[PDB]
């Protein structure tokens, strides 16, 4: 599924993202879109052999199990390929393992470079919530 930017939000919303850990609505819309596009199929292959999944692209060798990342982690104890569900509820709960583990929001290096310190509350404009 392709989200559009304020389908997205409220889905987000709905499941406990806005100001989780203190990281309002807009960063993980923001993140999400410099992610995956909002295409919750999206996949990328990393040259340590691990693969990102999904529409916030939750990487392989720690959070969930694709059965090709050896000596890898299934810290979210799910399969990788539920992360690709039109339903964003197993990446929104995997998300919110990831974001409290110590480094916020640090995880998505997207987030890192497009943005941190920017004006984030311009991708939940105009959306009715
Ligand atoms: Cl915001
Ligand atoms: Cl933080
Ligand atoms: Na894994």
């Amino acid at each position: 599924k392709v989200f559009g930017r304020c389908e997205l939000a409220a889905a987000m919303k709905r499941h406990g993202l806005d100001n989780y850990r203190g990281y309002s609505l807009g960063n993980w819309v923001c993140a999400a879109k410099f992610e995956s596009n909002f295409n919750t199929q999206a996949t990328n292959r990393n040259t340590d052999g691990s693969t990102d999944y999904g529409i916030l692209q939750i990487n392989s060798r720690w959070w969930c199990n694709d059965g090709r990342t050896p000596g890898s982690r299934n810290l979210c104890n799910i399969p990788c390929s539920a992360l690709l569900s039109s339903d964003i509820t197993a990446s929104v709960n995997c998300a919110k393992k990831i974001v409290s583990d110590g480094n916020g929001m640090n995880a998505w290096v997207a987030w890192r470079n497009r943005c941190k310190g920017t004006d984030v509350q311009a991708w939940i404009r105009g959306c009715r919530l």
